[PDB]
DNA sequence: AGGGTGGGTAGGGTGGGTTTT
DNA sequence: GGGTGGGTAGGGTGGGTTT
């Protein structure tokens, strides 16, 4: 990736325009990071692929220069429901521009085909899907006229990741974007994505094939944000009153957002929050769009002061000022709390980020998982994230953004870095080779163990014939335990079994692989707790 | 990938229950090359992936290890229409196997779960969509049940390659096959793909969770093919009348295949066959399945002596004595020329795969390929492969199948290794300097030409507006001038130039990137003809 | 929006228990 | 069907091009 420093200034004979144009019309004060650096190279006129956190200002990257040059610009975009949220602030905002898709009206597609060809026109920006492309002679026959008559200048592809077939949502019909520029060369070209793997941006690079291209990643690092891991309470209706507590102590009029990992806890959390004096809202996937827009509605004129959902709000208009994302459950990966957790604080102002871990947690999110490849694996990412006690929250979530991570300090903005002066390292082989006392008395028996149960027989409890006869109790807290049992899951001396039935897929602990390491007489497990 | 050597033999402890089963059972007598050595691969419970080249006969490799063992094979298999084509089999050889889908009636499916149950059960194979594994925990939890009563002994994975983003017809729920082996581990998998790029392999072996997975390749090369590339003529009715003499000629009452560029020709050639007495065939994508399934009937009961099919006749065509393939305009690539023609002799004897080149072809299939990546460049390879007079057809072939093809010799058949004539090298550049001088004549005067036009102006004809005033004609048959054209471009001495219109993508030549070397007066460009 | 000693051969998965198109 | 018949104009579901 090329380095943007030399581009952060404002003496090319644009950056008089680009700094009027950037505070009257948009109103905004000051450039985002990379935004003053990506504007001129568009005004040079040569070609830019961008990589930015969603949220980070990506869309006026290609609006602002279309205000200070002549034509119009075309943005290839994956969806209209994208494209009608880019119109309804550039129309907003006093910027003439449209949309084409296959199910505009006849009537549409006559008056911008006119407006394409119109020296006199005020159409600034051009908004198409890639289907406008590849499956259009019409429109490809009027951008050819229009770039004969100069009137089509600028290209702007965004989502780029959509043109591998290596990156997500890949779209066949996006592979074909690369004869926008053969055939029109004079026109500079951007690429726009949230995903930061460089292979795939090689990629599209390819399919895209301007190879000689800049390529200009943002810090994906977010300073306004504090991590923060609290444990769950085992009793639900108890959790629910601590949340109040929080909201009301610490949030009190500000808005927020609660993530949950059911459609279930989605809207029961919604009515007991309501019944506690906490206007609530809920955002899973189904109803009618009249019914779940409404609450983003609710929620941007404040009706309602927090959205208890699951996981496909997708909110931002840039939702300014949330001031708090708690999550009630761990998310399915760590790339997947960053993108939920990172939409809060888009002011730039402090905000909080809190996560519940809950033991429960880790085994039903895990039983769904099982059909994603590396599903698992995913989530041990995160369980790793939750009991880690040690390190910075922002340098456990850059182990994931290796390409696009800078070394900014975290500041005494995490949990961990102001807290917890210091640690000692203990053994607990016992406690392992205590477990697989259970576990293989289990097997013996031909009874199988859900994590539940694991802990009962080990404590004392449960069914008697579970019990290893001579093994006293831990005499530990049960909340000590959940957290030694899932260290040995994600060390992988324990591993998780499941069982397919009708309703559901349930987990069930066994003996893991790196058991047999325990032969060696040699060998010690070790956590690190508190000294 | 691995050695097959030491597994191609006979002598194993179920190797007399091989012999047994492949002759008695499936009727057939030989087994081809590394069905023997996959099957013992099987049949010694070790997971391994097979390439074959499609209509190889990869098919066998699973339905025969279920004979041989206790309970049902599972086949993952992508479509509906595949397992129904292999169901027809798999009946009239007597063999009890049954499919599920999403389709499947609520009748059909408690009969099965029934049998996947069974000790008794007749049922050998049972074929699945994949929706089956992943969108079913009905299906899951009785594959769980049949895996404890040692019921469900083997996996097969056919087409492989869709668990791949890397390979083309990816499906999603390809990716969650992993779950099969990871719950499954006492049952051996198989994985089968036509698709032979070792990145994708190697992709699905991670997918499907086996590192540790022996991979056979067969043989791409089809020995008792012929390959021929003839020159089109100009007037359509004499290429007809020269087709027929084909035909009655060399192929007189057997059956045979024509694929044609354009649906419009499909069904122009058809009736000029009917009237020229030739069985006819016809082969769409716009008509109804009824007609779809009719032109297989007639043709395989040999009620017609051809299917001028257009591209996609259709396979799972699975027809042994189909002794030509005429191709009536070439191919959008090599990988498709391979996948046409390789339908043809099936039954191991000679047949000839004859492709007709066409100029005016170029210029056609050309639209249709430069607005998806590459194929222009496919396309290429094929002309390349047209004009290629010295090299061996099947050499030219191979280039494109490089870790898959062994370098067995043509031994006579093919259109180039039979000439026997040999050439030195003519210098061309008078020619290309000549060309170079009419297309900027014509970019003076703001006029663009069609190939067409720029074979009228060098000969002396068509505008005299587009003559140079000198450069007295070539003296050279238009056959010569087509191909010399064609050289210059794939040499990229020209360039295809398109222009986009409201009906058509229409290709223009203007002059090539490399057209700067002939400023230099001591370059020199050669092309090879016949002494 | 139930629980798994209530059962999965006659109870079935659109009856319900687990997130985006 | 043909491109000097035209695309500020007639529109592409009217037809000239691959599953
Ligand atoms: N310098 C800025 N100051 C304030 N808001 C900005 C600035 N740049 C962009 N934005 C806002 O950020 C919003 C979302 O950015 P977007 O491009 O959607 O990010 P993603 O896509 O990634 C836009 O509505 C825009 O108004
Ligand atoms: N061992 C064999 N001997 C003779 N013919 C075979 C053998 N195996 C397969 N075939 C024939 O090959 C044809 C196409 O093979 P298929 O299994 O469809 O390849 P795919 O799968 O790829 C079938 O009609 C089948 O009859
Ligand atoms: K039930
Ligand atoms: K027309
Ligand atoms: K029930
Ligand atoms: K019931
Ligand atoms: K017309
Ligand atoms: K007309
Ligand atoms: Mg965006
Ligand atoms: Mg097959
Ligand atoms: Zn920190
Ligand atoms: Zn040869």
């Amino acid at each position: 990736m090329s380095s943007p420093a030399s581009w952060n200034k404002e003496d090319f004979p644009w950056s008089g325009k680009v700094k009027d144009v950037l505070q009257n019309v948009f109103k905004l004060q000051k450039f985002r990071p990379l935004q003053l650096e990506t504007i001129n190279v568009t005004m040079s006129g040569k070609e830019v692929f961008l990589v930015m956190p969603t949220g980070g200002g990506k869309s006026l990257c290609y609006q602002l220069p279309a205000l200070c040059s002549d034509g119009f610009t075309l943005v290839i975009c994956p969806l209209i429901s994208l494209m009608e949220d880019q119109l309804m602030v550039l129309k907003q905002l006093g910027i003439s521009a449209t949309m084409l898709n296959a199910s505009s009206p006849k009537e549409h597609v006559k008056w911008v085909h006119a407006e394409m060809v119109n020296k006199n026109s005020k159409l600034k920006l051009i908004y198409v899907t890639p289907e406008k492309i590849a499956k259009s002679k019409m429109f490809m026959s009027r951008l050819e006229k229009a770039y004969e008559a100069r009137r089509f200048t600028r290209i702007a592809v965004d989502e780029v990741h959509c043109c591998s077939q290596w990156g997500h949502d890949f779209r066949p019909d996006y592979k074909a974007l690369g004869i926008l520029k053969r055939q029109f060369p004079n026109a500079s070209l951007i690429g726009l994505t949230a995903t930061a793997t460089s292979h795939v941006l090689k990629d599209a690079q390819k399919i895209l094939c301007v190879e000689k291209c800049f390529t200009f990643t943002a810090s994906f690092n977010r300073p306004n944000l504090y991590y923060e891991v609290r444990q769950k309470p085992s009793n639900t209706e108890d959790f629910i009153e601590d949340i109040v507590k929080l909201i009301n102590g610490r949030y009190k009029g500000q808005s927020g957002i609660i993530y949950c990992f059911s459609q279930k806890d989605s809207e029961q959390v919604t009515i007991s929050l309501q019944k506690l004096g906490i206007p609530a809202g809920a955002y899973h996937a189904n109803m009618e769009p009249e019914d779940k827009t409404k609450v983003h509605r609710r929620w941007a004129a404040n009706e309602i002061q927090v959205v208890v959902a699951t996981v496909a709000f997708g909110m931002g208009i840039d939702k300014p000022d949330v001031r708090f994302v708690i999550h009630h459950s761990m998310s399915k990966s760590m790339e997947n709390y960053y993108q939920e957790s990172g939409r809060a604080g888009r002011d730039d102002m402090k905000a909080d980020c809190i996560l519940y871990y809950g033991f429960g947690d880790i085994f039903r999110i895990s039983s769904m998982v099982v059909m994603e490849n590396v599903g698992q694996q995913k989530l041990y990412e995160m369980v790793s994230y939750c009991q880690n006690i040690n390190k910075c929250r922002r340098v456990l979530i850059a182990q994931h953004f290796d390409e696009v991570w800078s070394p900014e300090a975290c500041n005494k903005m995490c949990d961990n870095c102001c807290k917890e002066i210091s640690f000692e390292r203990k053994n607990v082989t016992a406690y392992c080779r205590d477990l697989i006392k259970i576990l293989k008395q289990a097997e013996d028996l031909n009874e199988k163990l859900t994590p539940l149960k694991l802990i009962d027989s080990w404590m004392g409890k449960g069914a008697s014939k579970l019990r290893v006869a001579g093994l006293a109790p831990p005499t530990l807290p049960r909340e000590d335990l959940e957290k030694i049992i899932a260290h040995f899951l994600i060390q992988q001396y324990l591993k998780e079994d499941y069982s397919f039935t009708a309703y559901a897929t349930i987990s069930y602990l066994k003996v893991g692989p790196k058991a047999n390491l325990l032969n060696n007489e040699a060998h010690v497990i070790t956590m690190r707790v508190k000294k």
